[PDB]
Protein backbone atom coordinates (compact mmCIF):
# COMPACT_ATOMS: atom_id res chain seq x y z
CA UNK A 1 0.00 0.00 0.00
CA UNK A 2 1.14 3.61 -0.56
CA UNK A 3 1.40 4.54 3.16
CA UNK A 4 3.41 1.40 3.94
CA UNK A 5 5.59 2.02 0.88
CA UNK A 6 6.38 5.58 2.06
CA UNK A 7 7.05 4.28 5.57
CA UNK A 8 9.60 1.79 4.18
CA UNK A 9 11.16 4.53 2.01
CA UNK A 10 11.65 6.66 5.12
CA UNK A 11 12.98 3.69 7.06
CA UNK A 12 15.68 3.10 4.43
CA UNK A 13 16.46 6.83 4.55
CA UNK A 14 16.96 6.46 8.32
CA UNK A 15 19.15 3.37 7.94
CA UNK A 16 21.27 5.22 5.38
CA UNK A 17 21.50 8.38 7.56
CA UNK A 18 22.91 6.54 10.58
CA UNK A 19 24.97 3.97 8.65
CA UNK A 20 23.08 0.93 9.98
CA UNK A 21 24.60 -1.60 7.59
CA UNK A 22 28.16 -0.59 8.54
CA UNK A 23 27.37 -0.73 12.26
CA UNK A 24 25.82 -4.17 11.97
CA UNK A 25 28.85 -5.36 9.98
CA UNK A 26 31.20 -3.93 12.60
CA UNK A 27 29.36 -5.61 15.49
CA UNK A 28 29.30 -9.07 13.95
CA UNK A 29 32.76 -8.66 12.27
CA UNK A 30 33.88 -10.03 8.90
CA UNK A 31 34.64 -13.54 10.23
CA UNK A 32 30.96 -13.94 11.27
CA UNK A 33 28.94 -11.72 8.88
CA UNK A 34 28.35 -14.50 6.34
CA UNK A 35 28.45 -17.48 8.74
CA UNK A 36 24.92 -17.25 10.22
CA UNK A 37 22.04 -14.77 10.73
CA UNK A 38 21.90 -15.94 14.38
CA UNK A 39 24.51 -13.41 15.56
CA UNK A 40 22.36 -10.81 17.29
CA UNK A 41 20.11 -13.01 19.42
CA UNK A 42 18.59 -13.02 22.89
CA UNK A 43 21.94 -14.38 24.10
CA UNK A 44 24.00 -11.50 22.66
CA UNK A 45 21.58 -8.55 22.90
CA UNK A 46 22.97 -7.36 26.23
CA UNK A 47 26.40 -7.18 24.58
CA UNK A 48 24.92 -5.22 21.66
CA UNK A 49 23.25 -2.77 24.05
CA UNK A 50 26.53 -2.32 25.95
CA UNK A 51 28.35 -1.57 22.69
CA UNK A 52 25.84 1.14 21.76
CA UNK A 53 25.84 2.50 25.30
CA UNK A 54 29.59 2.60 25.90
CA UNK A 55 31.37 2.49 22.53
CA UNK A 56 28.88 4.67 20.61
CA UNK A 57 28.07 6.71 23.73
CA UNK A 58 24.33 6.05 23.70
CA UNK A 59 23.65 8.66 20.99
CA UNK A 60 19.94 9.21 20.36
CA UNK A 61 20.41 8.80 16.59
CA UNK A 62 20.88 5.08 17.27
CA UNK A 63 17.82 4.73 19.51
CA UNK A 64 15.32 3.76 16.82
CA UNK A 65 17.98 1.52 15.26
CA UNK A 66 18.15 -0.60 18.44
CA UNK A 67 14.36 -0.98 18.62
CA UNK A 68 14.65 -2.55 15.20
CA UNK A 69 17.84 -4.53 15.79
CA UNK A 70 17.15 -6.03 19.27
CA UNK A 71 13.73 -4.73 20.35
CA UNK A 72 15.27 -2.46 23.02
CA UNK A 73 12.81 0.25 24.17
CA UNK A 74 13.45 3.90 23.37
CA UNK A 75 11.65 6.73 25.14
CA UNK A 76 9.44 8.43 22.55
CA UNK A 77 10.47 11.90 23.73
CA UNK A 78 14.18 10.99 23.44
CA UNK A 79 13.97 10.21 19.70
CA UNK A 80 15.30 12.93 17.37
CA UNK A 81 12.47 14.79 15.61
CA UNK A 82 12.92 13.05 12.23
CA UNK A 83 13.22 9.65 13.89
CA UNK A 84 10.11 10.26 15.99
CA UNK A 85 7.71 10.63 13.06
CA UNK A 86 9.20 7.53 11.44
CA UNK A 87 8.79 5.62 14.72
CA UNK A 88 5.10 6.57 14.76
CA UNK A 89 4.71 5.33 11.18
CA UNK A 90 6.39 2.03 12.08
CA UNK A 91 4.07 1.53 15.07
CA UNK A 92 1.07 2.21 12.83
CA UNK A 93 2.43 -0.37 10.37
CA UNK A 94 2.92 -2.96 13.11
CA UNK A 95 6.70 -3.09 12.61
CA UNK A 96 7.38 -1.67 16.09
CA UNK A 97 5.30 -1.52 19.28
CA UNK A 98 4.35 1.37 21.52
CA UNK A 99 4.29 0.84 25.29
CA UNK A 100 0.77 0.95 26.82
CA UNK A 101 1.16 4.55 28.04
CA UNK A 102 2.61 5.66 24.69
CA UNK A 103 5.86 6.81 26.28
CA UNK A 104 8.24 4.44 24.50
CA UNK A 105 8.69 2.35 21.34
CA UNK A 106 10.14 -1.14 21.30
CA UNK A 107 10.37 -4.29 19.21
CA UNK A 108 7.47 -6.01 17.48
CA UNK A 109 7.93 -9.34 15.64
CA UNK A 110 10.49 -8.18 13.06
CA UNK A 111 14.25 -7.99 13.58
CA UNK A 112 16.54 -5.89 11.37
CA UNK A 113 19.75 -7.53 10.15
CA UNK A 114 22.09 -7.17 7.22
CA UNK A 115 23.53 -9.94 5.07
CA UNK A 116 25.48 -9.97 1.81
CA UNK A 117 25.18 -6.18 1.52
CA UNK A 118 21.35 -6.20 1.79
CA UNK A 119 19.18 -4.80 4.61
CA UNK A 120 16.63 -7.36 5.73
CA UNK A 121 13.66 -7.53 8.10
CA UNK A 122 13.22 -11.09 9.41
CA UNK A 123 10.93 -12.87 11.89
CA UNK A 124 12.29 -11.79 15.29
CA UNK A 125 10.94 -14.92 16.96
CA UNK A 126 13.67 -17.12 15.48
CA UNK A 127 16.37 -15.35 17.58
CA UNK A 128 14.36 -13.78 20.45
CA UNK A 129 11.82 -15.27 22.85
CA UNK A 130 11.93 -18.69 21.15
CA UNK A 131 8.26 -18.79 20.06
CA UNK A 132 7.70 -20.67 16.82
CA UNK A 133 8.39 -18.20 14.01
CA UNK A 134 6.41 -17.93 10.77
CA UNK A 135 9.32 -17.10 8.40
CA UNK A 136 12.59 -19.04 8.36
CA UNK A 137 16.15 -17.84 7.90
CA UNK A 138 19.26 -19.79 8.84
CA UNK A 139 22.95 -20.32 8.17
CA UNK A 140 21.86 -22.61 5.33
CA UNK A 141 20.49 -19.62 3.37
CA UNK A 142 23.86 -17.89 3.84
CA UNK A 143 25.87 -20.90 2.73
CA UNK A 144 23.82 -21.19 -0.50
CA UNK A 145 24.63 -17.62 -1.45
CA UNK A 146 28.28 -17.82 -0.41
CA UNK A 147 29.10 -20.27 -3.23
CA UNK A 148 27.49 -18.16 -6.02
CA UNK A 149 30.04 -16.87 -8.57
CA UNK A 150 28.82 -13.28 -8.62
CA UNK A 151 31.28 -12.05 -11.26
CA UNK A 152 29.66 -14.40 -13.79
CA UNK A 153 26.21 -12.72 -13.57
CA UNK A 154 25.26 -10.38 -16.41
CA UNK A 155 22.69 -7.61 -16.07
CA UNK A 156 20.46 -9.38 -18.59
CA UNK A 157 20.64 -12.83 -16.99
CA UNK A 158 17.24 -14.14 -15.92
CA UNK A 159 17.34 -15.43 -12.34
CA UNK A 160 14.75 -16.99 -10.04
CA UNK A 161 14.75 -17.51 -6.27
CA UNK A 162 12.15 -20.16 -5.44
CA UNK A 163 10.61 -20.33 -1.95
CA UNK A 164 12.10 -16.93 -1.23
CA UNK A 165 10.80 -16.49 2.34
CA UNK A 166 12.18 -13.20 3.67
CA UNK A 167 13.63 -12.54 0.21
CA UNK A 168 17.36 -12.73 1.02
CA UNK A 169 18.39 -14.85 -1.99
CA UNK A 170 16.33 -12.79 -4.45
CA UNK A 171 17.72 -9.53 -3.05
CA UNK A 172 21.26 -10.89 -3.31
CA UNK A 173 20.69 -11.82 -6.96
CA UNK A 174 19.19 -8.36 -7.55
CA UNK A 175 22.60 -6.87 -6.66
CA UNK A 176 23.91 -8.26 -9.97
CA UNK A 177 21.07 -8.89 -12.46
CA UNK A 178 18.14 -6.65 -13.38
CA UNK A 179 15.77 -9.61 -13.95
CA UNK A 180 14.88 -11.49 -10.75
CA UNK A 181 11.83 -13.62 -9.98
CA UNK A 182 11.04 -14.43 -6.33
CA UNK A 183 8.25 -16.89 -5.45
CA UNK A 184 6.48 -18.11 -2.34
CA UNK A 185 3.02 -19.28 -1.29
CA UNK A 186 2.86 -18.01 2.32
CA UNK A 187 1.03 -14.78 3.10
CA UNK A 188 3.57 -13.84 5.76
CA UNK A 189 6.79 -14.33 3.74
CA UNK A 190 5.16 -12.76 0.66
CA UNK A 191 4.31 -9.64 2.67
CA UNK A 192 7.86 -9.61 4.09
CA UNK A 193 9.72 -9.89 0.75
CA UNK A 194 7.53 -7.04 -0.57
CA UNK A 195 8.76 -4.91 2.33
CA UNK A 196 12.35 -6.05 1.93
CA UNK A 197 12.34 -5.35 -1.82
CA UNK A 198 11.29 -1.75 -1.14
CA UNK A 199 13.72 -1.53 1.78
CA UNK A 200 16.57 -2.09 -0.71
CA UNK A 201 15.28 0.52 -3.20
CA UNK A 202 13.87 -2.10 -5.59
CA UNK A 203 10.46 -2.59 -7.19
CA UNK A 204 8.75 -4.63 -9.90
CA UNK A 205 10.98 -2.96 -12.50
CA UNK A 206 13.80 -5.41 -11.69
CA UNK A 207 12.30 -7.91 -9.19
CA UNK A 208 8.94 -9.60 -9.64
CA UNK A 209 7.37 -11.17 -6.55
CA UNK A 210 4.97 -14.00 -7.39
CA UNK A 211 2.59 -16.11 -5.30
CA UNK A 212 3.14 -19.50 -6.96
CA UNK A 213 3.80 -23.13 -6.05
CA UNK A 214 7.35 -24.38 -6.72
CA UNK A 215 6.18 -27.04 -9.16
CA UNK A 216 4.15 -24.51 -11.17
CA UNK A 217 7.16 -22.25 -11.64
CA UNK A 218 9.26 -25.30 -12.58
CA UNK A 219 6.79 -26.72 -15.08
CA UNK A 220 6.23 -23.34 -16.76
CA UNK A 221 7.61 -22.02 -20.03
CA UNK A 222 10.00 -19.56 -18.38
CA UNK A 223 13.72 -20.21 -18.76
CA UNK A 224 16.41 -18.99 -16.38
CA UNK A 225 20.17 -18.58 -16.43
CA UNK A 226 20.49 -18.78 -12.64
CA UNK A 227 18.31 -20.50 -10.02
CA UNK A 228 18.52 -20.54 -6.21
CA UNK A 229 16.33 -22.44 -3.78
CA UNK A 230 16.47 -23.30 -0.08
CA UNK A 231 13.17 -25.25 -0.01
CA UNK A 232 11.41 -26.90 2.94
CA UNK A 233 13.49 -30.03 3.47
CA UNK A 234 13.15 -31.22 7.08
CA UNK A 235 11.81 -34.77 7.38
CA UNK A 236 9.33 -35.32 10.25
CA UNK A 237 7.92 -38.75 11.29
CA UNK A 238 4.53 -39.88 9.96
CA UNK A 239 1.61 -38.26 11.72
CA UNK A 240 3.45 -35.14 12.85
CA UNK A 241 2.68 -31.69 11.47
CA UNK A 242 5.49 -29.21 10.90
CA UNK A 243 5.19 -25.71 9.41
CA UNK A 244 4.92 -24.44 5.85
CA UNK A 245 8.53 -23.26 5.89
CA UNK A 246 10.11 -26.34 7.49
CA UNK A 247 8.43 -29.58 6.43
CA UNK A 248 9.71 -31.19 3.24
CA UNK A 249 7.61 -33.35 0.93
CA UNK A 250 8.03 -37.04 0.21
CA UNK A 251 8.91 -39.94 2.45
CA UNK A 252 12.32 -38.53 3.47
CA UNK A 253 11.54 -34.81 3.26
CA UNK A 254 13.46 -34.23 0.01
CA UNK A 255 10.59 -34.30 -2.49
CA UNK A 256 11.02 -30.61 -3.30
CA UNK A 257 14.74 -31.14 -3.92
CA UNK A 258 13.90 -34.02 -6.29
CA UNK A 259 11.28 -31.84 -8.01
CA UNK A 260 13.74 -29.01 -8.66
CA UNK A 261 16.67 -31.13 -9.81
CA UNK A 262 14.53 -33.19 -12.20
CA UNK A 263 13.33 -30.10 -14.08
CA UNK A 264 16.67 -28.23 -14.28
CA UNK A 265 17.56 -29.46 -17.82
CA UNK A 266 14.27 -27.95 -18.98
CA UNK A 267 14.09 -24.79 -16.83
CA UNK A 268 17.70 -23.58 -17.13
CA UNK A 269 19.16 -22.26 -20.35
CA UNK A 270 22.12 -24.40 -21.50
CA UNK A 271 25.10 -23.48 -19.38
CA UNK A 272 22.93 -22.05 -16.60
CA UNK A 273 23.40 -23.09 -13.00
CA UNK A 274 21.32 -23.77 -9.90
CA UNK A 275 22.33 -23.42 -6.27
CA UNK A 276 20.41 -25.42 -3.67
CA UNK A 277 20.90 -26.09 0.02
CA UNK A 278 19.47 -28.76 2.32
CA UNK A 279 20.31 -30.73 5.45
CA UNK A 280 20.74 -34.20 3.91
CA UNK A 281 20.54 -37.56 5.68
CA UNK A 282 23.35 -40.00 5.03
CA UNK A 283 25.68 -42.69 6.32
CA UNK A 284 29.34 -42.35 7.30
CA UNK A 285 30.37 -41.86 3.67
CA UNK A 286 27.95 -39.06 2.85
CA UNK A 287 24.43 -37.89 2.06
CA UNK A 288 22.15 -40.47 0.43
CA UNK A 289 20.70 -37.83 -1.93
CA UNK A 290 23.95 -37.43 -3.87
CA UNK A 291 23.54 -41.01 -5.12
CA UNK A 292 20.33 -39.96 -6.89
CA UNK A 293 22.19 -37.17 -8.74
CA UNK A 294 24.37 -39.56 -10.75
CA UNK A 295 21.35 -39.91 -13.07
CA UNK A 296 21.67 -36.18 -13.81
CA UNK A 297 25.39 -36.47 -14.63
CA UNK A 298 24.99 -39.47 -16.94
CA UNK A 299 21.55 -38.68 -18.37
CA UNK A 300 22.09 -34.95 -18.86
CA UNK A 301 25.84 -34.29 -18.78
CA UNK A 302 25.61 -31.98 -15.79
CA UNK A 303 28.39 -31.06 -13.41
CA UNK A 304 27.19 -31.31 -9.81
CA UNK A 305 29.31 -30.09 -6.88
CA UNK A 306 28.20 -30.75 -3.29
CA UNK A 307 29.79 -28.64 -0.53
CA UNK A 308 29.43 -30.33 2.86
CA UNK A 309 29.77 -27.56 5.42
CA UNK A 310 28.45 -29.15 8.63
CA UNK A 311 28.12 -32.76 9.83
CA UNK A 312 26.10 -33.93 12.83
CA UNK A 313 25.27 -37.41 14.12
CA UNK A 314 21.55 -38.05 13.79
CA UNK A 315 21.29 -38.47 17.57
CA UNK A 316 22.22 -34.78 17.91
CA UNK A 317 19.12 -33.77 15.92
CA UNK A 318 16.59 -35.81 17.91
CA UNK A 319 16.19 -33.15 20.59
CA UNK A 320 16.00 -30.16 18.23
CA UNK A 321 13.51 -31.92 15.92
CA UNK A 322 11.35 -33.12 18.83
CA UNK A 323 11.38 -29.70 20.50
CA UNK A 324 10.30 -28.10 17.23
CA UNK A 325 7.48 -30.59 16.66
CA UNK A 326 6.29 -30.19 20.25
CA UNK A 327 6.17 -26.39 20.01
CA UNK A 328 4.71 -26.17 16.50
CA UNK A 329 1.73 -28.38 17.35
CA UNK A 330 1.42 -27.34 21.00
CA UNK A 331 1.95 -30.92 22.19
CA UNK A 332 2.34 -31.67 25.92
CA UNK A 333 5.57 -32.84 27.51
CA UNK A 334 4.56 -36.49 28.10
CA UNK A 335 4.51 -37.36 24.36
CA UNK A 336 7.40 -39.66 23.36
CA UNK A 337 8.36 -37.62 20.30
CA UNK A 338 12.05 -38.46 20.71
CA UNK A 339 11.41 -42.17 20.13
CA UNK A 340 9.26 -41.40 17.06
CA UNK A 341 12.06 -39.28 15.58
CA UNK A 342 14.73 -41.90 16.35
CA UNK A 343 12.72 -44.71 14.78
CA UNK A 344 12.04 -42.60 11.70
CA UNK A 345 15.72 -41.70 11.34
CA UNK A 346 16.73 -45.34 11.67
CA UNK A 347 14.04 -47.11 9.66
CA UNK A 348 12.95 -44.65 6.94
CA UNK A 349 15.78 -42.13 6.61
CA UNK A 350 18.65 -44.57 7.31
CA UNK A 351 20.27 -41.46 8.80
CA UNK A 352 23.47 -42.04 10.74
CA UNK A 353 24.41 -38.41 10.08
CA UNK A 354 23.02 -35.14 8.73
CA UNK A 355 25.08 -33.26 6.15
CA UNK A 356 24.37 -29.56 5.68
CA UNK A 357 25.09 -29.43 1.94
CA UNK A 358 25.10 -26.70 -0.69
CA UNK A 359 24.77 -28.08 -4.24
CA UNK A 360 25.76 -26.29 -7.44
CA UNK A 361 24.29 -27.88 -10.58
CA UNK A 362 25.29 -26.85 -14.09
CA UNK A 363 23.72 -27.87 -17.37
CA UNK A 364 25.66 -28.57 -20.57
CA UNK A 365 28.87 -28.86 -18.57
CA UNK A 366 32.21 -29.08 -20.34
CA UNK A 367 33.51 -31.10 -17.33
CA UNK A 368 30.46 -33.17 -16.31
CA UNK A 369 30.61 -35.28 -13.18
CA UNK A 370 29.68 -35.37 -9.51
CA UNK A 371 32.08 -33.86 -6.96
CA UNK A 372 31.64 -34.07 -3.17
CA UNK A 373 33.75 -31.69 -1.08
CA UNK A 374 34.20 -32.81 2.55
CA UNK A 375 36.74 -31.77 5.17
N1 LIG B 1 5.30 -25.42 -2.66
C1 LIG B 1 5.90 -24.25 -2.33
N2 LIG B 1 6.13 -23.32 -3.32
C2 LIG B 1 6.76 -22.12 -3.06
N3 LIG B 1 7.14 -21.83 -1.77
C3 LIG B 1 6.92 -22.73 -0.78
C4 LIG B 1 6.30 -23.95 -1.03
N4 LIG B 1 6.22 -24.61 0.15
C5 LIG B 1 6.78 -23.85 1.13
N5 LIG B 1 7.20 -22.67 0.55
C6 LIG B 1 7.93 -21.55 1.18
O1 LIG B 1 9.30 -21.97 1.20
C7 LIG B 1 10.02 -21.21 2.16
C8 LIG B 1 11.09 -22.09 2.80
S1 LIG B 1 12.08 -21.27 4.10
C9 LIG B 1 13.25 -20.63 2.89
C10 LIG B 1 13.34 -19.12 2.99
C11 LIG B 1 14.53 -18.55 2.22
N6 LIG B 1 14.65 -19.19 0.91
C12 LIG B 1 15.82 -18.72 3.02
O2 LIG B 1 16.71 -19.50 2.63
O3 LIG B 1 16.02 -18.08 4.05
C13 LIG B 1 8.96 -20.66 3.10
O4 LIG B 1 8.92 -19.25 2.96
C14 LIG B 1 7.63 -21.25 2.62
O5 LIG B 1 6.55 -20.34 2.62
CA1 LIG C 1 30.47 -9.08 18.48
Amino acid sequence: TPPLATTIDRLRDYLDRVGFQQIYKYIVAVNHYAVTPALITRNTAASVHHFFDSRLGGRAEFALLQCLMTGRPAEHAALPDKDRALADALVTAGLLRASPDGREVSGADRQLISAFGVDLLIDRRIHFGGEVHEVYIGPDSYWMLYYINASGIARTHRAVDLCTGSGIAALYLSLFTDHVLATDIGDVPLALVEINRRLNRRDAGTMEIRRENLNDTLDGRERFDLLTCAPPFVAFPPGYSGTLYSQGTGVDGLGYMRDIVGRLPEVLNPGGSAYLVADLCGDAHGPHFLGELESMVTGHGMRIEAFIDHVLPASAQVGPISDFLRHAAGLPADTDIAADVQAFQRETLRADYYYLTTIRLQTAAQNPGLRMLRR
